[PDB]
C-alpha cells in the first residue's frame, strides 16, 4: 500500500540522510513557495501505523489542524516535511521513531519504537 510505496520511492528529506523521514509527492501544488519558519501552517492530515492501521485523521473531525511551523510544537518529522511543501501540495511521509515518538510513543495509539505514515495536505499558511 501507500506505505510500502514510500519505503520503495521516496525521496531522503533529513539532514543526516539516514532514511528517517521519506517523502512522495502525490499532489503538486499551486502554492510558488514553501513556508516561511514561524508561519501558521493549515493541513488536512490521515495518519496510519507502518501496518496501515489508521489512528487519526483531521477529516473525522472536519476540521484542519493549525501549527507554527519549525517550533517544536509538532514531532521533528512534520516540522521537517511540511517545510519542503508548497500551498495545495498533498505528500506522504514515513517517519522512524527517532524523527516521531520514539520510545515512549503515545499511548494506547501508538506504540513504542514505531514507524509512522501520514499524509498531509497543505490547506493554506499565513506569514507569522
Ligand atoms: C495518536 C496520535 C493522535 C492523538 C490525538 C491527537 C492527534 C494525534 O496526536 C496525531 O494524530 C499526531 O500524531 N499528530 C497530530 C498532527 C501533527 C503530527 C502529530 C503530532 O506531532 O502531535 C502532537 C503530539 C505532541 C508532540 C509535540 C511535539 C513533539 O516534539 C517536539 C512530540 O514528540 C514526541 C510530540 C500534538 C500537538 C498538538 C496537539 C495534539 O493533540 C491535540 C491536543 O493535545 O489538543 C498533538
Amino acid at each position: 500500500g501507500a506505505p510500502a510505496t514510500v519505503t520503495e520511492q521516496g525521496e531522503d528529506i533529513t539532514s543526516k540522510k539516514d532514511r528517517g523521514v521519506l517523502k512522495i509527492v502525490k499532489r503538486v501544488g499551486n502554492g510558488e513557495e514553501t513556508p516561511m519558519i514561524g508561519d501558521k501552517v493549515y493541513v488536512h492530515y490521515k495518519g496510519k501505523l507502518s501496518n496501515g492501521k489508521k489512528f487519526d485523521s483531521s477529516h473525522d473531525r472536519n476540521e484542519p489542524f493549525v501549527f507554527s511551523l519549525g517550533k517544536g510544537q509538532v514531532i521533528k518529522a512534520w516540522d521537517i516535511g511540511v517545510a519542503t511543501m508548497k500551498k495545495g501540495e498533498i505528500c506522504h511521509l514515513l517517519c522512524k521513531p527517532e524523527y516521531a515518538y520514539g520510545s515512549a510513543g503515545s499511548l494506547p495509539k501508538i506504540p513504542s519504537n514505531a514507524t509512522l505514515f501520514f499524509e498531509i495536505e497543505l490547506l493554506d499558511f499565513k506569514g507569522e
